[PDB]
Parts: C-alpha cells; structure tokens; sequence
C-alpha cells in the first residue's frame, strides 16, 4: 500500500506501571528492506526542534531520562512497532511520535501520534440525573495496559447495596483495553450527601489507587415542617412556618380558596400575620411542588375573638295589650353564648348561638323601662341597651286621698300615663260660690311616667265635699271618687 | 283876728239831691263894711282864667249852668256862707272857691278850698280779713249833706244773719254829716262768694241809689275729696287724689312715715304710682295745712301680689336612720298658703303663713326621690323643687334567684344602695376547676339607685351549685344564699 501507520490516539496508566502501545505501519511495499530501522520520538514531530529519543534500532544511547525505562517487542519487519514503557513518571507524560528508517532519504516521521497520560486516579461514570424513585448504576473503569501486571478492582463505602459486577477488558476507544467494574442499585431520600469510592492494586506492590465520587439523587419533596391546627387572637402576630426536603429546590406555595400570597423557591418559607380578622380565619394550605413530583399540606387556623358590639332591630315602642319582637345580634367567631334582662328580672337566654330574639305576648305597664343585651364569651364580653317605653291608658293610682284639715279641705290625686295626661277634677260644692275664698285652687306636677296633682278648696267646714278625679290622653278615660282620712 | 276860712275839704252828694257846704270865714276885724259882698267861683282859683259864678251877692247873673241851682244861707255879716246847691248833675262837680269883697282893693279869694264828689252809689266798708270763726261787721255809709231831703237805709241780700243796727248822722272828716248803718253776724264756710248790698231812698221821690260788695271769708280746709282704704296689684297704675276746700291756696303735702314726696299748694294734688313694690305698701297721709287751721286724713294701701318664688335651706343629704329639718321660705304680701309633697304623698300644710319647715323623724329607703313646695295664694302660685337623696347600707333586694338550664347554669341578685356597692359572688365548687369551660363569668349594672348583677356558671350539670351574692360600700355589707327555681 502507500506510507501510513496506525496508532490509539490516546492512551493512559498508573505510577509504577507499564504501558502497551499498539502500533502498526505501512510503507510502499514496493521496497524491501532487509533491515529495518525504527525510532520514538517524544514531545516534538520535527528533529528540527531536539525531542527526547525514547527508542531507536540497534542503539543503546538514548535519552538519560528513559534510560531503562522502556524495550520495543516484535520485529519491524513484520510491520509491528508496539512499545512497552515499564515504571512511569509524571515527566513521561507528553505525545509520542514513531518515525521509520529504511533506506536512505525514505525516513518518514508519521504524523498520527499517541498521547500518554499518567494519572493515579479511576474514573468513575455516573448518570446525569439520579432518581430516587427509579433503578441507577455507576461504573468504574480503569485503563488496564499493561499484560503483566494485572490490576484488580474494589468498591468502597459500598454499604450493601447488592452485589458488585464485575467485567474483563473492554475494547475501549481504538484498540485500547480497560477492565470495568459496575454498580447496580436503587436509591433511597438519604442517597443524597453519601460517598462512593473505587480502589485498585495489584499483587506483588505496595501501590494503590483510589478515587471518589458523591452521589446527588433527585427525591420529591416530603413536607417535615408543619404545625398543625392553631388558634390565635385578632391583631396578635401569626408565624406559618413551611418546610419541604427535597434536593431539587422545590417550588412553596402559601395559598387559600385560590389566592396567589408569598408564592417562593427554598427550603423553608414562613408567611407572617398581623391584625387577623375573622376573614383572614379559615384554612391555609401549603404546597410543595417539584418537578420529580408534589406534596401538599393543609393548616387550620381559627381566629379567637370577642363578640362584637350587638346591635338590636324589630319594635321599641308599641301600645299596651299587643305584641313586641326584639331582635339581637351579634358576630363572634368562637360560639358566644348571650343573655338579656330587665333591671332586676331576667328575660331571654341562648346558649352558643350567633343571635337572640325575644317576644313579648301582651306588655303590662311594667314592661316599660329599660333593658340590656350582653353577649357573653370565653375571650371578652360586650353589650348594649334598650329602652322599652309602651303608651299607657291612664291609671289613677290609689296612694289618692282627701285629707281635711279643720280650716281648709285638701286633695291629692296621681295618674300614670305615656302621653301627658290632660288631668281635672270634678265636684258637688253646694250653690255657687265664685270668687268667694279660692279661685285659682289646684296644682299638678309630672315625673317620667308618673303625673301627680293635688287640689285645694279654701274655707270650706268638715262637712265632707265629696271629690272626684278624672284624666285622659290620646288613648283612654279614668274619673274616681277620692276617701277621707283626716279628721 | 287875721284874714282866713275855715271850710271841709271833701264834701260829697248824690244826684237830684242837695248839698249844704258848711263855710265860715274870718277879716281882719278892725274894718267893719256895713255891706259885705260875696262870690263862689267854680273849677278854678284865680279870676284870670274866667271861671264859672256860682253865687254872687245881690247879683242873680250867674252862670248859666248854675242858673236856678243854687242859693245862699245866712247874712254874711255873721260871718256864715254855708252854701246850697239842689238837683245836682256831674258836670257841676269839681273844686269849689269862696271869694270876698268887702270894701275896695280888700277882695280876697281864700286859699282853702272845698270839692264836690257827685256819687251814685253808697259805701260799704268790710274787713281786710273774714275769718269763719269769728265775729264780722260790715258798714254801709251814705254821705247825708242835705237837711231838707233826709235819706232812708235798706239792706239787700240779708238773708237772716240778725238785725240791721241803725245811727244817726256821725261827724265825718272835717264837719260834714254821714248816715251809717252796721250789721252783725258771724260767717260759715259758705259765706264765701256771697253777695251784700245797701240801698238807699226817699220819701217823695222817685230815686233810688244802690251798692254791692262780695264777701271774702277765710275758712280752715277741711278734706273732702278723700278716697278711703285700697288695694292694688304690683306694677299696676295707682291714683290717689287728695282734694282740700279752703278760700286760703291751702298747702297739700303727700307724706309717708316723714318723707317730702310731692308738695304742692292747690286745691286737688294728684299722687301717681307705677311699679308697684312691697316697699310702697303701707299708710299714705295727705295734710292740708293752712294758716287759718289744718286737717290730716289717711288712706291704707295693700299692695295684692303673687309670692315670691320660694327658698328652702336646711339639710339635704343625710345618713339613714337620722333626723332631717326643711324650711321652705317665702315672702308674700297676702297672706300665702303653702304646702310640700313628695311624688304620690302629701308632707306638710301650712295655712295663711309666711313660711313652711318639715321635720323627718327617721329616714326611711323611700324618702329619697324629688320633693316639691308650692307657694299657693289668691292672685297667683310660684314654686320649687329639692332632691332628697338619702345614704343608704346596701340592701340586696328578694327579686333575686338561680335559674339553672340543663347545659349551663345561671343566677340573678341585685343590691340598691347610695353609694355604688362593690359586688361579689361567693360559692362552692367541688374540687378546683380553672380555664375549664369560663374565666370571665359575670357582669353588672346599675341605673340610679339600683344595681343589678348576673352570674354565670358554664357547663354545670343540674346538680346545684349553691349560690352566694355579697355587697359593700363605705357603710354596710351583706351576704345572703339564692333559691332554684328552673328545673
Ligand atoms: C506485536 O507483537 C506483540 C508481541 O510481540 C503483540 O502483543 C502481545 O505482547 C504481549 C507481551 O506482553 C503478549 O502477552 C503474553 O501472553 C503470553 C500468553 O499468550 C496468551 O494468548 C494465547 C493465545 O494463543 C493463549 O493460548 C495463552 O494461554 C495466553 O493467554 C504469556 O505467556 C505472557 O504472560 C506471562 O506473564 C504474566 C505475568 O507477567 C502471567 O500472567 C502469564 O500467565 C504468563 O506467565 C505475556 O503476557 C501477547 O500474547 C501479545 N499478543 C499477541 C496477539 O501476540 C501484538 O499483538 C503484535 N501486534 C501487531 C500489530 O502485530
Ligand atoms: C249858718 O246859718 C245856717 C242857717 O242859715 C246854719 O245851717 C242850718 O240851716 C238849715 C237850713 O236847711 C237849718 O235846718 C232847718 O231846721 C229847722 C229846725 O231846726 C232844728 O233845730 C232846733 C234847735 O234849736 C230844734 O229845736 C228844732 O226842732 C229843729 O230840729 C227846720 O224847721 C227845717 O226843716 C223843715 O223842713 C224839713 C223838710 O224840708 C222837715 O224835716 C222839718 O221838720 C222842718 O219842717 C230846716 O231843716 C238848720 O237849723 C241850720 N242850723 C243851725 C245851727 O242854725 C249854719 O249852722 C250856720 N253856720 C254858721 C257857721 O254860722
Ligand atoms: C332611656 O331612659 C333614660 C332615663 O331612664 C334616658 O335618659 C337618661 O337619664 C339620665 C338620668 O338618670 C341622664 O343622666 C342621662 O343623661 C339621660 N340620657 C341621655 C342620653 O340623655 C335615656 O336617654 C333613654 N334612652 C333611650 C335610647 O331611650
Ligand atoms: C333630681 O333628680 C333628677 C333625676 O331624678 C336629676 O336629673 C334630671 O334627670 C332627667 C331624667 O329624666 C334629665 O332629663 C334632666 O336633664 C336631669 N336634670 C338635670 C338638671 O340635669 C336632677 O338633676 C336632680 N336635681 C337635683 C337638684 O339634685
Ligand atoms: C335587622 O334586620 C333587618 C332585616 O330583616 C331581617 O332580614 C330579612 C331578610 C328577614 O329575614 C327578616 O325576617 C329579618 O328580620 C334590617 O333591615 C335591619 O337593618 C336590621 N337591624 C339591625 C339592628 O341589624
Ligand atoms: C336659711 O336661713 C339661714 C339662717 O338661719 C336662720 O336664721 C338664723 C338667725 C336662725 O334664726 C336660724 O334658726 C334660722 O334657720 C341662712 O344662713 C341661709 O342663707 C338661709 N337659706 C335660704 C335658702 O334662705
Ligand atoms: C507474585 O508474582 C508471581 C509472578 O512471578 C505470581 O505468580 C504470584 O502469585 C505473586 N504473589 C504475590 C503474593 O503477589
Ligand atoms: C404549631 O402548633 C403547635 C400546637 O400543637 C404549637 O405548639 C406550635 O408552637 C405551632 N408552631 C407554629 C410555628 O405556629
Ligand atoms: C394533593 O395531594 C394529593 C395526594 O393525596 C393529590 O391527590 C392532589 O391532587 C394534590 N392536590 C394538589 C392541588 O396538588
Ligand atoms: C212828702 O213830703 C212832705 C213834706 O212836705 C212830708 O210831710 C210827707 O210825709 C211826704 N210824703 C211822702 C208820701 O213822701
Ligand atoms: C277709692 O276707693 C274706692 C273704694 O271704696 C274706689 O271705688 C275708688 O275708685 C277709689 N278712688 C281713687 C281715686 O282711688
Ligand atoms: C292731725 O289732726 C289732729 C286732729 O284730730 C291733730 O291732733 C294732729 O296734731 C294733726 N297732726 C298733724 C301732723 O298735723
Ligand atoms: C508515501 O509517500 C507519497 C505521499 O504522497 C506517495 O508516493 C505514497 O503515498 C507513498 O506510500
Ligand atoms: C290878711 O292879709 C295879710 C296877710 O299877711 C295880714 O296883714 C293879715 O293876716 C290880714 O288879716
């Protein structure tokens, strides 16, 4: 064929170890030579620049720095130029070059080339993402070389896990040979943050090698950090703290009935409260949301407080033998349990109940005054009033009387009324006598519902004029005829 | 003796009636004519200004308005020349001369002279003065100079008053004779603006000569117009007229208890009062006072008005158990009834007196409240009102008890007191149960007097909790245990 050889363009080994270059060659076989001349060139691929001589044909005189460092096996001639380089050094770590000599001025230098590297460190492969829901295995692949030291592997801070395979010497990359040892298992959540190592050494040598790799496996976030159901006061300050464990930051959100809030991405978020009102009261739920899967969790959050100021509705001033609804309310966020009463008698009582209604069946004169609403509950009490003032037909009360003094008669009559009762007096005086003693005679006075009125007939002997009181207003008619009591 | 006359120097008649001029005359005697002449010159002294002859011896050429008029008496030579002159008329009055001729260049006309008056009407003579209350002469004289014609006296509007005294002819002034005649009698009050008259006459003819004089008697004012004993209403209109009958301008002075007021000198003072006070109540005197004698009268005025509005001092807030004094003061100028009440109760009834005081024994709870005290009078009625608000040792009222529903049960105690009682509840809870089912429990009230209170124990079953309910203020304390009565 034409000029051409072939060689692995990479190649790697350990301290102390051999290496193997596979190497082969072409040359026009229209020449023969009987002998056939070789030489490895090291770090450079023109003479020009001086590289270090590595191995040449028939000569001993190499360079100081691979003296006794390396032999070729196999003959030229049967196109065979594989090179054995024994105990390494990181200075021989550089690109290699084969440069043929048969004949004269037919010297050719390849320009395909192999490069070695010394590294004493295994390669460890892992996948890009791991799961912990799904099956993963690593490998560890070591650049075995050399023939004659076989290197042989070990897994470390292994932990189980189940077996270890192990494989012989695959053909890595061109012609190279690497023994593989793989991995087969299934992860957990604690995965994450854990070590694993793979060390490799041989018989008869105090040489080992070693090399590590931290695996970082993907788990769906499990929500950890939850209180449970509380309850909290108004304008208190409320501290919601959320933790999800996921090691792909998982997306928290803070939402109730569909409402955006403090929407973040980290492992703990907190959602703060202040002046709580009976609509921020309720249920509050958090959500852990990645994308190797979601969690959500749920908080009750009951808002203690005291009953509002009640307010009162229906009618507060009827007339006398009729009907009267009173209607209380109120808006408490625990059950508040509320009572109301008359000054000195209690009335209506409900117990753990939003509102109260009260009816009176027909009002007695009684029913007037005022009464109070008190909404009753574990955190605090409030309350309010109301005036019940009904409209009366008259009552002439019997604290009335006509005392008699000896020289002038007198009288005292009092009415109870809602209305001012138009009030007089009626009676029997024997003839007509005007302007004799007394013509301006009476006087009336009125206290709330009370309407007293007292007379005065002047000049008149106890010879008894009998007297008789009468009042009225809008509604009814009352007259009665007073007693003695003096003299 | 010496040349010289001697004739009256005034000499006065009436009309149709005779004059006797009464002359005499004296010449140096040491010649004695045996013929001795004689003229009477009229109206003027001296013969240069031609005067008219009234008289001429042996001569009858006179004058011609003295023609037939007048003649002469006795010789001349007797030394007399008394002249008559009958019928006379005014033209002929005027100054009369006497001039003599005896012998030659011996003519005399003498210096002192006579004139003749010629009156119709007589001359009444009255005093300066005419005092009611003494005795009074008047005169009425008549110049009586005629012999042959003797006048007769007459006196017109006598009206009684006693007899006319009667004279003869008196010597008036230098020789010449007068008929008087006086009357006698003593005047009344009315004898003012009376009119007195004389006349005078005689026999054989037809003439007939009056005179009048009106009467000026001075009488001491006696008070007629006087109106008696009033009564008058404050701010109205006040007219007293004081009215005095005197002929003197007799000084009327209005006085009270020695105050100047109004002095005037009239016949009718008028006193106006407007604005009424209490202070221009009482007795006004009018003097008439004149210098003939003086008269007082008095008249009472009562000044009718409403009474004041009334004050009351005393006490006002005592201790229970203890004495309270009230007096009610009002100033009225009739004599006021007044009478205090308590709202449906009559305290206290004074009749016709200025002021009212009430005592009060023991205060009773009940005597706290409002207490009014009315003025009451004839003319109109003013009042006023006072608290009693009395101190009180708390008294827990028996409207009290414990109502117990079947979930939870429920008390009811109410106090009243003056002060405002702190309140507690007392009670016996098996075992110690706290924050279990309530911690706040109660609530209290009060309106005025009264302080309601209500209990409420949570979650109790209708096995009964008794119940106490205690109250104190700065005076006293009690305790007392409440009844079941729901279930
Ligand atoms: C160019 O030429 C070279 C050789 O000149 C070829 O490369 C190889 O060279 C290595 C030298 O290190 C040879 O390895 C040796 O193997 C011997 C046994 O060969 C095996 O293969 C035959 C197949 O016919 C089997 O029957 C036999 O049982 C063997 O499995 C061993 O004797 C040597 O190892 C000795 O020492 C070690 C420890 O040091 C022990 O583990 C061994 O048991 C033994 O005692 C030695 O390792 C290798 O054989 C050569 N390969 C070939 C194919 O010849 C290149 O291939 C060639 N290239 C070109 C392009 O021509
Ligand atoms: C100057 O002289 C004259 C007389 O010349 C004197 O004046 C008097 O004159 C009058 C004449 O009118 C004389 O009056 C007459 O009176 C006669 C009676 O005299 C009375 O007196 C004597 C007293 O001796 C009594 O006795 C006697 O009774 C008489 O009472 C009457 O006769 C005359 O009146 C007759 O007429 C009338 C009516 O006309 C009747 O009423 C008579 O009754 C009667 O009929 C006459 O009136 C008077 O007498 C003379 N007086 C005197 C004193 O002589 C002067 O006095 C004198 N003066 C001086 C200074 O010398
Ligand atoms: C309810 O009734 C009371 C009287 O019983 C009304 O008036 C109060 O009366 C007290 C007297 O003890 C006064 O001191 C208060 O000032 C009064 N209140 C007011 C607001 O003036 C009261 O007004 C009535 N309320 C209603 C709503 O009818
Ligand atoms: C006397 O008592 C009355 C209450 O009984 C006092 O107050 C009056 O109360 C009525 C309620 O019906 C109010 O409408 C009045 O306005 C109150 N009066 C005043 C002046 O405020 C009253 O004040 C008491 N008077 C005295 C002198 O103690
Ligand atoms: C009291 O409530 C009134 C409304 O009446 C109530 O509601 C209606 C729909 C019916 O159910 C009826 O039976 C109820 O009584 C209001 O108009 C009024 O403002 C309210 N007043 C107060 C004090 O809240
Ligand atoms: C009430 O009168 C008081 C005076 O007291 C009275 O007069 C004295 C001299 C004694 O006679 C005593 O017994 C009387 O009670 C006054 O100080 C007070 O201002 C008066 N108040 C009123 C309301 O008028
Ligand atoms: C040492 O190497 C020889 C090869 O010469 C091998 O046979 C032997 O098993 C090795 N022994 C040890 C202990 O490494
Ligand atoms: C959560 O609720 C519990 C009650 O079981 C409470 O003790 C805790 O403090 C609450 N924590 C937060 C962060 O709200
Ligand atoms: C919440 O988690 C449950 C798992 O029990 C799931 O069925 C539900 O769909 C989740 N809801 C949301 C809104 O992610
Ligand atoms: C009249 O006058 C004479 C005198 O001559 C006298 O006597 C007589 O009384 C008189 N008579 C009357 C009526 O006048
Ligand atoms: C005087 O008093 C009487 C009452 O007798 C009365 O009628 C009269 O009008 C009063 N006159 C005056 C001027 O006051
Ligand atoms: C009032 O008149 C009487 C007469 O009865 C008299 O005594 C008294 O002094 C007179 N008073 C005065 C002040 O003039
Ligand atoms: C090597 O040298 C030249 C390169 O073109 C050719 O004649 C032939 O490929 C030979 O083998
Ligand atoms: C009148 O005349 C003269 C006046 O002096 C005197 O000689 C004498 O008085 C005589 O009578």
């Amino acid at each position: 064929g034409h000029w051409g050889a072939w060689m692995p363009s990479t190649i790697s080994a350990f301290e102390g170890t051999c290496v193997s270059i596979p190497c082969r060659f072409d040359f026009p076989d229209e020449l023969r030579p009987a002998v056939v001349h070789g030489v490895w060139y090291f770090n450079s691929p023109y003479p020009k620049n001086y590289p270090p001589v590595v191995f040449k044909s028939r000569t001993q005189v190499v360079h100081e720095s691979f003296q006794g460092r390396s032999r070729l096996l196999g003959d030229l001639g049967l196109r065979n130029c594989t090179l054995l380089l024994s105990t390494l050094s990181p200075e021989l770590g550089g690109k290699y070059y084969f440069r043929g000599d048969l004949g004269g001025y037919n010297q050719y230098t390849f320009s395909e080339h192999s490069v070695l590297d010394i590294v004493n460190t295994p390669n460890i492969v892992v996948p890009p993402e791991v799961v912990a829901g799904t099956e993963v295995e690593v490998s560890c692949m070591v650049p075995d070389n050399c023939p004659e030291l076989r290197p042989e592997l070990s897994w470390l801070g292994h932990e189980g896990l189940g077996e270890p395979t192990v494989l012989g010497r695959l053909r890595e990359d061109e012609g190279t040979w690497v023994q593989v040892s793989l991995l087969h298992f299934v992860p957990t959540r604690e995965a994450n943050g854990h070590r694993l190592g793979c060390q490799a050494a041989f018989p008869n040598t105090t040489l080992q090698f070693e090399g590590y790799a931290s695996l970082d496996v993907k788990y769906p976030p499990v929500i950890v950090e939850m209180n449970s159901s509380v309850e909290a006061i108004e304008g208190s300050h409320v501290s919601l703290l959320c933790g999800a464990d996921s090691n792909p930051p998982p997306l928290l959100t803070w939402m109730r009935d569909g409402m955006v809030l403090r929407e973040a991405v980290a492992k703990s978020l907190y959602l703060d409260l202040e002046e709580v009102t009976p609509g921020e009261d309720g249920v509050y739920a958090c959500l852990a949301e990645n994308a190797y899967g979601q969690d959500n969790r749920t908080v009750e959050l009951s808002v203690m407080y005291a009953p509002w100021k009640p307010t009162v509705n229906g009618t507060v001033v009827a007339v006398e033998g009729e009907t009267v609804s009173i209607l209380c309310s109120t808006q408490s966020n625990p059950d508040p349990i509320l009572t109301i009463f008359k000054e000195k008698q209690i009335l209506a009582t409900v117990i753990y109940e939003s509102q109260l209604q009260l009816e009176l069946p027909a009002v007695t004169p009684e029913d007037d005054g005022e009464y109070w609403c008190v909404a009753e509950n574990q955190y605090g009490q409030r309350a309010t009033a109301f005036n019940l003032s009904v409209e009366f037909a008259p009552i002439i009360l019997l604290e009335s009387h006509c005392a008699a003094a000896r020289d002038t008669v007198q009288c005292l009559c009092v009415v109870k009324s809602n209305p001012e009762p138009s009030v007089a007096f009626e009676l029997p005086s024997r003839n007509v006598t005007v302007n004799e003693t007394e013509r301006e005679f009476v006087y009336s006075e009125r206290s709330g519902l009370l309407l007293t009125s007292i007379l005065t007939i002047r000049g008149q002997a106890q010879a008894p004029p009998r007297v008789i009181c009468t009042s009225r207003n809008l509604y009814g008619t009352q007259s009665l005829e007073l007693p003695f009591q003096g003299a």
